[PDB]
């Protein structure tokens, strides 16, 4: 007899797709409260991220006009974001399998987790809800080049076979999709998912000396570990879109497989560190 998980609780009497998990999104099951809490979220982020977030993932939340008020409506969101770069939402029970999230990312599909989480819970979250995934993940898809990588993870997980890839590719989306940094003119900024719907993590990334901000680096970052129920140790800091993008995977896993991963507050030799 255990604590169940709020996924399987959020999910009682609703079917989800034997292959590809998804399900219609659910709004009948959306409180009062539930509305209340998304619009809490919303605000507390917005006035934190000036300064914080990238130009480009304040435009997406913009361009996209994702709800202040309320739990947005995927299939009213989906009419802009397919115009605007040519990806959906599809709604999820909560976390999928690797490969099932794969094969989403490389046809432009981005799965979200339908349900929000509950009142007293509005941080220290470790599963994605539907603040964080459309919040924190969907508005960067405004940037094509970000889109385009996105993509071309999900490709590259589609074909990834070698023993070891899969923890690769884990840590390559945690240091990049959800906990990346971003160096610009202005200075440094937020780009990751994790980071973006998380007051705590929003503030910590960038005023905080005891973490380490590396320069990314591919085949580091695969070598990485990460902690889930902590603040980073360490943050990886792309020049540009472009880069993300321009970094065949499969010798790169030979190479790494036998050896031993970074910790994850650790420095490497090869490193630049700020
Ligand atoms: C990307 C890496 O495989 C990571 O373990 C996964 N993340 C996600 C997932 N499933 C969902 N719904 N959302 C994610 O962010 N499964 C796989
Ligand atoms: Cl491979
Ligand atoms: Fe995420």
């Amino acid at each position: 007899f255990v604590v169940p998980d709020i996924t399987t609780r959020k999910n009682v009497g609703l079917s989800h797709d034997a292959n590809d998990f998804t399900l219609p999104q659910p709004l009948d099951r959306y409180s009062a409260e539930d509305h209340a809490t998304w619009a809490t979220l919303y605000q507390r982020q917005c006035k934190l991220l000036p300064g914080r977030a990238c130009d480009e993932f304040l435009e997406g939340l913009e361009r996209l006009e994702v709800d202040a008020d309320r739990v947005p409506d995927f299939n009213k969101l989906n009419e802009k974001l397919m115009a605007a770069t040519g990806w959906k939402i599809v709604a999820v029970p909560g976390l999928i399998p690797d490969d099932v999230f794969f094969e989403h990312l490389a046809n432009r599909r981005f799965p979200v987790t339908w349900w929000l989480r509950e009142p007293h819970q509005l941080d220290y979250l470790q599963e994605p809800d539907v603040f964080h995934d459309l919040f924190g993940h969907v508005p960067l898809l405004i940037n094509p080049v970000f889109a385009d990588y996105l993509e071309a993870y999900g490709k590259g997980g589609v074909k990834a076979k070698a023993l070891g890839a899969l923890p690769m590719l884990a840590r390559l989306y945690w240091y990049t999709v959800e906990f990346g940094l971003i160096n610009t003119p202005a200075g440094m900024r937020i780009y990751g998912a994790g980071i973006l719907s998380s007051k705590s993590e929003s503030i910590y990334c960038l005023d905080s000396a005891s973490p380490n901000r590396v320069g990314f680096d591919l085949m580091r970052i695969m070598n990485t570990r990460y902690r889930i129920d902590t603040f980073q140790k360490t943050y990886f800091v792309i020049d540009s879109f472009k880069q993300l993008f321009d970094a065949d995977f499969a010798p790169l896993y030979l190479q790494l497989a036998d050896a031993q991963p970074w910790g994850a507050g650790d420095i490497a030799p090869d490193d630049l560190v700020l």
